[PDB]
């Protein structure tokens, strides 16, 4: 029987709100903004509610307090200090466990890849059913980045960020490519070099930090929204779409089972496979340091 | 020959933002998005750029504090006391008709007829390139509270705000239709009464501070982004679009040469036509009364 | 619990094909398209199918010839004398009940009223699940047509059609507004006479001719898919949509239990309600007229 | 100032029907439907006319015989026996440099690349604003059979077809990449074979007849038509996306100034740009024989 597709966005934020207006402006689902903070989520909703006529979405948006309104949910994103994050999730794992233990749960805390292990832990949620964002922002930022040297579009540049974050965020120079042209076929073309490739790789790492730079009172938020949103539209339309997030790794990149950033297939059983890039040696090394730092971290919680 | 569609946005706050986000999103146009304060539109632009790929949009998004960044600007949307304001619009006025004077100008600035009429008279462009958004907004939001009543898809309903801003707002109630059923045929037929038209009426004008009451330290801004894109896609898309918004007004509502809510037709060449509703005698005094406060506070210049 | 949202063409046709299309490239769900014919389903969904990938669209679009791929079909979209249309539905509702009876059935069959009927009648599926295309194609002409005479958005004018086909059509002028301005405020207002809203009112009766008597060896079909499509997107998106289509009238219009072209709200339980338009009494005797040959035609059946 | 954009489709058959269609369903642009058929481009037309509304766009659709109404188009495309083929293409190059000689064209006229260099020669337009769809078809169905064979969305899988047609037709395997991961690296972890690799190339090749055997009446024109809109989308919103289309090719793959199927970048001047493809001997060969084919057929007419 038909129901409306309904997603809940944990924090009413300034990611969350940006969520609920896309996800409704698009008509992908009906939006639940959950946040504690009085007034803030109801708000927002109310302003996303009288735009839906504006761009003929039908989509309902409301701003709620109560765990009973994400009864449910089909997609569960969760948005709202280490042991502070935890605290969070804990609350929200109980909330999905009583009202909605079908959903498919995105999460977006640092550290992702430790906070997302916690999240599946303490909800006890099927491990496929939940995953981080990250890969995805950065992926874009990658694929952007190498798009602008180029000057084509970026949604015909293929290029992959997989690991952790920070210096455990591993670019996959090897992943790269343009129209179906390799990086290592324009070395040899002349039409880019190994130090502009370095370059890429660095400013993908660094990008988060010039966009807060600029904002100078708070972080990237556009982004990190659309980001969220394109995972769950994967999901909840069972695209079978390849998208790089914190997700449970087992026999991929040596790995026997846990929660790192990888190249995913998603669809409607959330994470349904992983693809294995080809990797140079120094990234071996990097992704396998960020590999025993969340393994190591998570033996701290 | 073809040029990428280019649209100004004049102010990085929150309204501004969404909208170099949405029409981004939409691919409806590369975006320069203005502002004075040192990084703020450099950073919503560098973030929102990220997100083009996702969208699967080539629309290209730049932060500058520069107006000759704004030049061959196809539309210019102007998001940033009394003469506050309008020194604001002066600076804004210079950059437009020096970089780009065929733009279609399109001000979200308080008191918005007062201001639209300021912009036109310091900036000299034509009076149809020139207006304000209000009644797409207060339109919005007067066709989601009768769509909330009868249940129905709000995109169905038919229902304009014209007049100004606040009190001076008018829902024209004679303006309402539900699928081609008027307002008082729903009263006739015992689906609602007129108490309850009072109340979305009342709701339609007090609305914004439900929404900032809540939001606590800022006011409403998703909406009034969309209503600002819907009104620049009209222009760029030569839709004939029904636009209620500030424009000015020469032989329609009584009035002989002044910008007031209406609703207007846009396509390419600005506002094009007006559209005259039947008003109730109630209704005529509303907007007799905010017609005659913008003499008012306009004729306030020293 | 998420499946891909399902459809079910019945009928390989020109309308068919595209209905097919345009589903796969909005990605609104996943299509099945069914013909007796051998190879016609299978090489348009082929087709098609290519095309997906162009839209950047993930929906599966399969051709058969098997009424079992139909199954947990959430919308049945039935395009294949008198007898002989009835045995083709007969066939069709044998297919809806036995694999996919929860489905929401829209019916492209001439003539419609009663092929609506009949299918609910030989299928048994629920009143409000059973319904049929003309409404929507019929007021988007008409819809057009007056959009035409002002020079305006379509989309911004409110025009229903109801009554039943052809010349028991009948266009609504009472539901007649543009941007809230009603009909009669127009004449008044020197824009538009009663020889032109008549001119009008006829074209929109004979519309169909006019695009047959061009294409030559065939009638209208990217239209009519388009709005199939748009049926299908109220129910499947629960929109509370206002669609004029052949729908179960039970008490309203002064009938009792019978299909009829009506301005329905379609969401997700179907035919949620029915609206009521004002009409003189020249659309009554029209309507009735409209009604009367529904009871006769239907009676026929030996 | 603002003008709407204007789209020309010669031949108001089944490609040019629907490529109007969706035209003005996306408002891409405004539409002239251009037939010396009496009727036919007049009926689908005002067909497509009374759809718009339902679609919510404001594109304007018009049928006609008199090349006049293409005056000022953006884009001309061409739908519309060698010799009569070039007899049509005489005839529109006549109208396209009377009325609209800043129209980007692309040809859907066989044998194509043959086709698009007479064009080019008799309209005598900048030889960046001549082209003809071929690539994006042939690759579109690339893409999709390695997508099936996979079980991933089709749209993450980036594979390019070159050269011209039938056997002329050259399938990139080195250009295939699937979420980054290229088609070498399948085959060394086992989800792919050589012989399953051959096949789709050689179901590539092919796939015309297996619609048009089943269509009994006709060939392909649903995505012949999607195609032909993505080439025009790609010129109107300056996308800078690659396009694999019949292009004037000049010092890539060996070529020195000849129409053929490359990777293109297209943009708001047309084909700007041409990507180098890494070929296997084999395709290299297949390439060098279409090639010839074209200049060799050049020399007849």
């Amino acid at each position: 029987m038909i129901e409306r597709r309904k997603i809940a966005v944990i924090g009413s934020g300034q990611i969350g709100g940006n969520i609920a207006y896309i996800v409704g402006k698009d008509n992908l689902a009906d939006v639940v903004l959950f946040d504690i903070a009085e007034g803030i989520p109801q708000g927002k909703a109310l302003d996303i509610t009288h735009s839906m006529v504006m761009f003929g979405s039908t989509s309902k948006v409301i701003g709620t307090n109560d765990y009973a309104d994400i009864s449910g949910s089909d997609v569960v994103i969760i948005t709202a200090l280490l042991f502070g994050n935890a605290r969070i999730l804990d609350s929200v794992a109980e909330g999905v466990k009583k009202y909605c233990p079908n959903a498919f749960v995105i999460c977006i805390t640092n550290p992702l890849d430790v906070m997302v292990s916690h999240f599946q832990k303490v909800s006890g949620l099927p491990h496929n059913k939940v995953c981080g964002m990250a890969g995805v922002l950065d992926s874009s930022r990658f694929r952007t980045f190498i798009a602008q040297h180029f000057g084509v579009n970026a949604s015909d540049v293929s290029a992959n960020v997989i690991g952790g974050h920070g210096d455990g965020m591993v670019p996959a120079t090897s992943s790269v490519s343009v129209g179906g042209v390799p990086l290592s076929s324009f070395i040899k073309q002349g039409l880019i070099t190994q130090e502009q490739i370095d370059e890429i790789v660095c400013h993908t790492r660094i990008a988060w930090k010039e966009v807060a730079d600029n904002l100078k009172t708070g972080t990237a938020y556009f982004a990190p929204a659309a980001a969220a949103v394109k995972m769950a539209e994967a999901y909840l339309k069972d695209k079978k779409a390849v998208v790089p997030c914190s997700a449970f790794c087992s026999n991929h990149y040596g790995v026997k089972g846990i929660y790192m950033g990888v190249p995913t297939i998603i669809g409607k059983n959330g994470v349904e496979d992983i693809l294995e890039l080809d990797l140079t040696p120094l990234e071996q090394k990097l992704l396998g340091e960020s590999i025993n730092e969340v393994n190591t971290i998570s033996k701290v919680l």
